[PDB]
């Protein structure tokens, strides 16, 4: 069972965290969720055909977030790192009605 | 959005974790989602018309872990609490490729 990495950072710094298109399956099943520390998950960003490639969760209003979207990546990153961005993060695809979760990672202070 | 009920347990002990039915949309859409600490979360459970209600996912063979479900509970118990057990149960369902997890539990040895 596949171990999250763990991202330790510093308030105010820039990050990324990683997901691999490598096997993932069908891209339009992909998707961020996004677990702050004591609360539920969350869906958070989904791949996404356009321009950009990724679209948030519409309840979801913070610029500092974007993705690094490609063949090789579905990458979430960060801006100016704030306390309350910490949390564990998770990328699955949806198969059938089985979210599968090929990686995540928790971030830290 | 909602936050998980955190829960101290004993070795041997029994836990009951809750899940709201009467708010579902599609029940054969409901799945609880276990995750080990420092692990990505994987699909457990999931209700399965609705005999003994449910179905455990194909790599599971524990007997402590059984379920309550009817017109108002889709709740996962634990008789025999080990350490192992430790970690953190999300209960979700499924629409349209996203997952929305309706109320989750953090069980602690």
């Amino acid at each position: 069972i596949k171990e999250l990495h763990v991202k330790t950072v510093k308030r105010g710094e820039n990050v990324t965290m990683e997901c691999s298109m490598s096997k993932v399956t069908n891209k339009n099943n992909l998707a961020w969720y996004r677990q702050s520390f004591g609360k539920v998950p969350q869906y958070f960003v989904r791949y996404y055909s356009s321009n950009s490639g990724y679209k948030f969760a519409e309840g979801f209003k913070d610029s500092r977030f974007s993705m690094t979207v490609n063949d090789q990546k579905f990458d979430l990153n960060i801006i100016g790192a704030r306390e309350d961005d910490g949390g564990e993060y998770f990328c699955g695809e949806v198969e059938g009605i089985i979210i599968k979760f090929t990686s995540g990672t928790r971030l830290q202070f």
